[PDB]
């Protein structure tokens, strides 16, 4: 509350993480600037039918390995959020034909064992690589590499089974995707194999909140935060930066002056033109900037008057294999999270993404329902009573929905868009050194980044040094 002064960009998980430490460190003058109504960013739940859902991140992704993640404890022990480890070991007996009905498991469990082979022949070819990436490639071209083809899985089981082992994951075909960052995956190989599937009607949000809460002052009575230095509906559009100091503008117009600010917004604002910078920032980390990808991820929530898709067993995850590469092929059923609530889930990613975000409600609606109607000729399956369609890509102060370590961006230029530019630091799940897309990887990001701060402000070092 008196000496150096940071301004916080967003009250996200990262922007809400840097504060955190920076209050620890005894860098308490924070001001926090958040763009919309609410804190949490891309952790958001909304009223669905008669129930919360997750618009944003549902998943505790890497539990029951070797090291513990720092989301799960939050989420398991302390707030105790109701949650399901998820069951993929059924998917051979659940993809279903584009025109009727499933397959033969035993004939998918072959394709999915020699999917996984590719990949894990991948896996070893990524642990050969030179740490520069001077020869690293695409998901896509290992894939190529070991099928010996021109192309990778390119017929309807194959691709719904690529897909699934991978576009859902990261949001983006394997062929955009940098082999040796995703091949095996930090997540996993740090965390564990597991994800668990937060279903609580407080809200996987609820995370956030709960840091939130250990630094800022809260209502005794309501529980509200309270605390000035959060600042709601505060969208920063210009940042001035020279080596006395810095100023944010935000849209209202108002002024502020700190000594250092935290930016935590999204790689897609980044990408877009919301926050402007005076100076313009180098060309070094322009390049880094537009280079990465911010993937689009959609979890397309749907109302049924009965249900019509199997329950028991093996039954949550089931897939479309589609001739059309990502067609509604992903599909989730909550008998256990929400039972008895009627409703399914279709996840679409990237151009999909795109092009259903652009459109009216109702036609996507209709594309769903014959895509419904063809997966159970048998049975008599009605109109969605409702549907919901997050649109992350086309909001201003997201512009997608996860990173994407692509194909051409090494160590070196990875670094590069986490590396500060004068009193301007970076902070999010897109500068997370390990875990970029992941609740988890935003987090440690927060607490990162705070550290390369605190360093400075009170240290006396500040050259970072880009590797
Ligand atoms: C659909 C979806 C699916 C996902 N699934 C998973 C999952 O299951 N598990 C997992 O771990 N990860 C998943 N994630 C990713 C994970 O949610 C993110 O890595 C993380 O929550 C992002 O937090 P952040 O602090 O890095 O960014 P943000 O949460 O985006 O924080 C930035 C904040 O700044 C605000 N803002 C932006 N611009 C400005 C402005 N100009 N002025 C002031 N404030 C600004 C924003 O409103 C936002 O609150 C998912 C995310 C999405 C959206
Ligand atoms: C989480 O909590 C449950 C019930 O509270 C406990 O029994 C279990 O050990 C925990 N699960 C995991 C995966 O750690």
């Amino acid at each position: 509350t008196v000496g150096p002064r940071v301004i916080v960009v967003g009250a996200g998980m990262s922007g809400i993480s840097a504060a955190k430490r920076l209050s620890e460190a005894g860098i308490t003058d924070l001001l926090i600037l958040e763009a919309t109504d609410h804190i949490g960013g891309r952790m958001h739940k909304t009223n669905f039918a008669g129930i919360n859902v997750e618009l944003g991140a549902n998943w505790v992704e890497g539990v029951n390995g070797g090291k513990m993640n720092p989301i799960w404890p939050i989420v398991n022990s302390t707030l105790k959020l109701r949650n399901f480890r998820s069951d993929f070991d059924y998917l051979a007996q659940n993809v279903y034909k584009e025109d009727g009905g499933v397959y033969d498991e035993d004939y998918v469990q072959k394709r999915i064992e020699l999917a996984d082979s590719v990949e894990e022949m991948g896996e070893k070819l990524s642990a050969t690589l030179h740490a520069s990436g001077r020869d690293d490639m695409s998901i896509l071209a290992m894939q190529r590499l070991n099928e010996h083809q021109p192309n990778g899985p390119a017929t309807p089981v194959d691709m719904v089974v690529d897909y699934y082992k991978f576009d859902y994951e990261f949001a983006e075909p394997p062929r955009v995707t940098s082999l040796q960052n995703t091949v095996p995956l930090a997540t996993f190989s740090d965390f564990g194999d597991d994800v668990y599937f937060v279903a609580d009607q407080r809200g996987y949000e609820a995370v956030v909140y709960y840091l939130a809460g250990q630094y800022l002052k809260t209502d005794d009575k309501s529980g509200k935060i309270v605390d000035p230095r959060l600042q709601l509906n505060k969208v920063v559009r210009e940042i001035k930066y020279s080596p006395g100091g810095v100023t944010v503008k935000t849209e209202d117009n108002s002024v502020y002056s700190a000594d250092y600010v935290m930016v935590s917004a999204s790689l897609g604002v980044l990408q877009s033109d919301l926050i402007q910078f005076k100076p313009k920032l180098p060309t070094w980390k322009v390049r880094a900037i537009y280079q990465f990808d911010m993937a689009v991820y959609t979890m397309i929530f749907l109302k049924f008057p009965r249900k019509f898709w199997p329950e028991g067993k093996g039954r949550e995850f089931f897939l479309y294999a589609s001739s059309r590469r990502g067609y509604y092929g992903v599909w989730q059923e909550f008998e256990k999270q929400y039972p008895d609530a009627n409703v399914l889930l279709v996840t679409v990613t990237d151009e999909e993404s795109r092009r259903i975000e652009q459109q009216s409600d109702e036609q996507t609606k209709a594309e769903i329902m014959q895509v419904l109607r063809k997966m159970f000729p048998g049975k008599d399956v009605p109109d969605a009573t409702d549907i919901l369609v997050p649109r992350w890509w086309s909001d201003r102060f997201y512009k997608g929905t996860f990173s994407n370590w692509p194909v051409g961006v090494n160590r070196y230029e990875y670094d590069q868009l986490r590396a500060p530019v004068g009193r301007v630091y970076f902070t999010g799940e897109h500068t997370s050194e390990h875990y970029n897309g992941y609740v988890h990887g935003a987090y440690l990001s927060g607490i990162d980044s705070a550290e390369i701060l605190i360093n400075c402000a009170q240290k006396k070092m500040c050259k970072y040094h880009v590797q």
